[PDB]
């Protein structure tokens, strides 16, 4: 048996969030895009309460059962999610929130509220899901997505949204099986870098 | 001369936000999607400070100059944006935040923070821009977009993002002229309605 739990991240989890983002960049061969720092994460991710703005769920695993609750959870609207599964992790020591306890961080989902004007209802947008290598091929990416959807339902939020690569045919079919719809008409536009910084010069 | 100003919305602006969203739905022939209420907007849009979560800039117009400042602005990171332009508005009385003053609300942009994991930096996502009919064909939609970009630069945010219709060739060219990039590989996925509500039944 391997036990898993999904909980809310708090400021003390910044080292693990930093390392998970780095491993995600390594996995994607995108480390040239990585400039995240622990200070940057610590000063930006936790300026609001969970679900108020940026929110991170952490996936943790253990060979022994987790506690049934988290009494110190940073939100009153959240109780952890759990699953039991029927493994060598050399990086365990860099992912243990309590060095003496047999629990390691295995993945994360980062999400934040979006909004539907026509409904006057918030929803969630999922920005990143990443599961580190020893825990891959076990369905944990889907478990983290499911956790965000379940939280949206508990809170009465209107929609959960994310993006998918046009060619990722297997993920598209997976999302459709869940009842999600791929909105074929929209394209994402991004203003960044020197192009964004040039707006400093507009006389308004 | 017509003077314009872009300021932060506050809870007292809920009636105008409600009516602007409604006019946007009427304009798009999408009123069958409109279920927004003043109470819903009032209880969801203002649970955080400006730029912390959902944020609305309001465009206002006047035949006389605006004050140079807003001392009661709900954010210390914001000063209003202004433009002078070289008109019959029957709906003026439904859009005047102070009935005796010669100022009317003409449009809005609704946006909220997004996040780049690789940068550990927030950005802004623009959800809606709408300018009501007597003030259309005057460049105010671009002015509202510019306001969000300028605010991102002032705050050191990393990117501004939005979506565009694949066939909206003129808007695409406009966004490219500004230096934005259309990311052709991504498609938006949406989980909503009974499909979302079904996640209540997942045993995690």
């Amino acid at each position: 048996s391997m036990f898993s739990r999904i909980r809310l991240a708090t400021p003390s989890d910044v080292p693990f969030i930093h390392k998970l983002i780095h491993q995600m960049a390594v996995f994607e061969r995108l480390t040239h895009l990585f400039s995240a720092t622990e200070s940057g994460l610590a000063s930006t991710l936790f300026t609001s309460r969970p679900f108020q703005s940026f929110t991170v769920f952490l996936l943790e695993v253990s060979r022994s059962p987790f506690p049934a609750t988290i009494t110190s959870s940073p939100s009153p609207d959240f109780t952890p999610f759990f699953k039991t599964h029927n493994i060598d992790d050399p990086e365990s020591y860099n992912f243990s929130p309590d060095m003496l306890n047999d629990v390691v961080v295995a993945g994360f989902v980062l999400f934040f509220p979006n909004y539907s004007s026509f409904l006057s209802k918030p929803g969630f947008y999922i920005e990143d899901i990443f599961v580190r290598e020893p825990y891959r091929r076990k369905g944990f990416g889907s478990m983290l997505l499911t956790a965000v959807a379940k939280q949206a339902v508990k809170m009465g939020y209107g929609r959960v949204e994310w993006v998918v690569l046009d060619w990722n045919v297997n993920a598209i079919k997976f999302y459709e099986q869940m009842g999600a719809q791929i909105l074929q008409e929209w394209r994402v536009c991004r203003l960044t870098g020197d192009a964004l910084e040039a707006f400093d010069q507009v006389n308004i």
